[PDB]
Parts: C-alpha cells; structure tokens; sequence
C-alpha cells in the first residue's frame, strides 16, 4: 500500500440553535445545497477526514457521534474511527477518519480556550484538534465568538486570545503560536460577524438575497471588511461566498429570516449575515484547493444552516533514511545570504533569529544581528552572511524540497519573540542563491518582514 500524497477533508459549522438535529442530516456531508457544491458523482467517496464543529450543541457527545458515524455509514458504507472529540459548554469539535488512517495519525492534542472577563465569560470560545497525518500536522479550531452587529472589535479581540492561548500541536515550537505550529491549520465556527448594513434595509437584504445577488452584501460583511483593513485572520484565505447568508431563519423552513427585534435577542435586529465561516492557513507552496463552500437547504432545526467546506490537502511521508532520523545528513545544507529582518518595534535592543523545523534534530539560535535604521524610520536588523548553516536530518530532495523552516526573532534582553513567520524549501533550484521572504507576525498581527537569499543543497 503506497502513502498518500493528498488526502481530502471535510470542514462543517453547524450552529444547532440548542435543537436536536432532524433525522437525516447526508445532505451536510455530501456538500449539496446553495453555494459550491459537490459533484454527484462523488457522493460514496468518502473524505480522508471529517471535522465537524458545533456551537450551540444540545446533544451529549456520546448521542452526537451516534448520529454522526450512522450518517457517514449510511452514505459511504464505511465505518469511521473516531480520532478526537472536545467540546467546551456547548461548543464542540469531532474528528473522523478512515479506518485505513488510523495508523498514519499520531500526536491527538485538543484544547480550549475561553474568551471574555465575568461578564463576558460564561459561553464563548474555541475547542481545538491537532495531529500529525504521517510527515504532515494538521489542526483544527471551531470558534463560537461574539454574536451582536456592534462587536466586530470583540470579535476581533476573541480571535486573538483564541491563537494566542490555544496549546495545540508540537509545544518544543514553543516561540510559535497555532498560526505557525502547521503544515495546514482550518478554523471555522460559528464567527459571528454580519452584513453591517443599516437596519431600514433589512426587507432589501432580504430581497437582495431572494435574486441571489450577494455582491452589496458581501461588500458589507464584517469578517470580509476586517480581513481587508488586518485587522483579524491575517494569512489565512477563504473560499469565494455564493450561498445565501446562512443567519438568522424561523426554525422548520428557510422561507424567512427572523431580523426584527425581540426580548429573546436583547432587542437586537439579526441582519441576513454570513455568520458560519471556514478559513484556512497552510505553509508556503504546499497543496491546498477547496473543492466546496456553502450551505445546506434541508436542515432546518435551527435558526442557522449548517455550512460544508472540503478541501484537497498535500500530505508528506514520514521519511526514514539509513542517516536521519537519529543522525544528520552530510550531504544536506541549508545556508543564507544577504539576509535582514525589518521590524516595527520602537523599542532598541539586540536581536538574534531561531531557526525551528522538524528537518533539523533541535532548533539553531543565530548570533545577534546589527541594528540600522531605516529610511522611513523602521528598525533594521542586518544578518548579512552571519546566519549559520543549518543541517538537515535527511538530505534525501524529495523529502528536503517538502520542508519548512519556522524564523523567531528574539530580543537578546528578554528571549521575547518579536516575530514568527515561515520559508519553504520547495524551491526552483538547489545549489542556488534564491530570494526568501516571509511576513513577521506576533500574536498573529505584522510585526515585521524577514528576506535575503537562500542555498539549498541535496543528496541530488
Ligand atoms: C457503492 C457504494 O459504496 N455505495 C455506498 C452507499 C450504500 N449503497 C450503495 C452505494
């Protein structure tokens, strides 16, 4: 049997509005309804993988994945293995994969973090998986964050403390936070961001929606606006929205949106609002496509739609040489030329880099850089040639080419990360000054650029 090189996922948010499910939910698994949908002819593939996240979840986990594996039975005739299951309040995340996978997954983390102080503690934020899927690490985050047209900063702020506090994946990457920590991170949930539009225009939303016509709509979505200022999910990408706005409808049709103002809602209008996301985040220059986005049409127990997202992922190998793993390679190196990060700090302090990848059999601190300014003012700090020569465990290119190298800048005075990014391998050449270049970021906002040049050398 050959390792995969790709294997397909399955994302589902589902807000379940506190009601159990109806009796058939396939229609969410085979990504049919509005939107982009999956081919027919696809229907008994089953996905690699399938990570449903839940808000709002009434149902025990034992009674969810019930009707989860007789749902994924029914339209596959596989029975799936159950990889992991967390769930804080009503805020859950499931893990299934074939049972042909249960021997590639190994390292099963899951975590949670809460988000709010007293007021605003008590019932939103994130549940979490990671794992490894052979030489690959995969995470997942399914979020319920804050819910009112008027806290799209809230939100904003959810997310942060979401990446910053949520431990998943290899805790020796300890400089990095979930952002970096994977070949391929998918965060989804309930969001929470709405068409931020004036409430006179709800019976136009509404109108705009029945024409299928969702551009003035999108033009207003709150996760799209602060994506577009960085102000929230910076790097990661999302998939083009063609269905409808899967928030708020009355329960057991989706005829109509309940927007109008209730003492239920705080007295709150609820716009139509694409309130159930998926986004992604994968390294540079490895293999992620979407296959589907949108929402179903027959599922109508809650005042959400349950949304599906599937994606192709590149998968690696877990590569054994007659060297690494245990020993280095010779015939491997990785160098560095003209290199310099520039940083958005006002502070002045020295600065060295680490160097974090699991090529390597530990992580390499640099030696300080040198401070310049810049001309419009920036910090500069020059590596030049100084930078070592990292040595990779397998020199092997079609396992060396697949890999990344994690960058940490760190002040010399507090070992504080001031920026994290991410260089791939995959390169057009080895043996080759090549440009490198990577954002910085620090809890997941800019703080800098790191370039120069790269040389790769292979057993080839
Ligand atoms: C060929 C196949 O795998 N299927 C799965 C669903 C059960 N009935 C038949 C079709």
């Amino acid at each position: 049997q050959p390792e995969p090189d790709m294997i397909t996922i399955f994302i589902g948010t589902w807000n379940m509005g506190n009601a159990p499910p109806p009796k058939k939910i396939t229609s969410w698994f085979l990504s049919k309804g509005q939107g982009k949908t999956r081919d027919d002819s696809a229907d008994y593939i089953p996905h690699d993988i399938y990570v449903i996240g839940t808000q709002e979840d009434p149902l025990s986990e034992k009674e969810w994945l019930e009707i989860l594996k007789h749902s994924l039975q029914e339209i596959t005739s596989v029975t799936f293995k159950t990889v992991a299951i967390h769930t804080l309040w009503n805020i859950r995340i499931v893990v299934l994969a074939k049972p042909e996978h249960e021997n590639r997954i190994s390292h099963i983390c899951t975590d949670n973090v809460k988000t709010g102080i007293a007021n605003t503690l008590g019932n939103k934020g994130a549940v979490g998986v990671s794992f490894m899927f052979n030489g690959t690490s995969l995470g997942f985050v399914n979020s319920h964050l804050t819910s009112g047209s008027e806290k799209k900063l809230r939100r904003n702020q959810n997310y942060m403390n979401i990446l910053r506090f949520l431990a998943l994946g290899d805790k020796k990457l300890s400089p990095f936070n979930i952002t970096h920590r994977f070949t391929h991170l998918f965060w989804f949930g309930d969001l929470n961001y709405r068409v931020d539009l004036p409430t006179w225009e709800a019976e136009t939303i509404i109108q705009k929606i029945k024409q299928q016509q969702y551009a003035d709509l999108l033009s207003h979505d709150q996760l799209l606006t602060e994506r577009r200022e960085q102000k929230v999910f910076l790097h990661f990408e999302e998939e083009e929205i063609t269905f409808a706005p899967t928030y708020r409808f009355e329960r057991l049709t989706r005829d109509k949106y309940a927007y109008t103002k209730q003492k239920a809602t705080g007295m709150k209008y609820n716009l139509p609002s694409w309130c159930d996301r998926v986004l992604w985040k994968s390294y540079p220059l490895v293999h992620v496509v979407c296959q589907s986005y949108g929402s179903t049409s027959d599922i109508m127990t809650s005042d959400h739609s349950p949304v599906f997202a599937t994606f192709e992922a590149g998968v690696t190998s877990q590569f054994v040489s007659k060297n690494g793993p245990g020993t280095v390679d010779s015939q491997g190196q990785i160098e560095f030329l003209r290199c310099y990060a520039t940083l958005k700090t006002k502070s002045q302090t020295k600065f060295y880099l680490e160097f974090h990848s699991s090529c390597l059999e530990s992580f390499v601190k640099s030696q300080e850089g040198e401070n310049e300014e810049g001309s419009e003012g920036e910090l500069v700090v020059k590596f030049g040639e100084t930078l070592p020569k990292l040595k990779p465990i397998i020199s092997d290119p079609e396992y060396l080419l697949d890999q990344h190298i994690l960058i940490s800048i760190k002040s010399s005075d507090s070992d504080e990360s001031y920026g994290e990014g991410c260089i791939a391998l995959r390169l057009e050449a080895t043996e080759t000054q090549l440009p490198i270049y990577t954002p910085l970021t620090h809890h997941g906002e800019l703080t800098g650029h790191f370039q120069g040049e790269i040389k790769l050398q292979t057993s080839q």
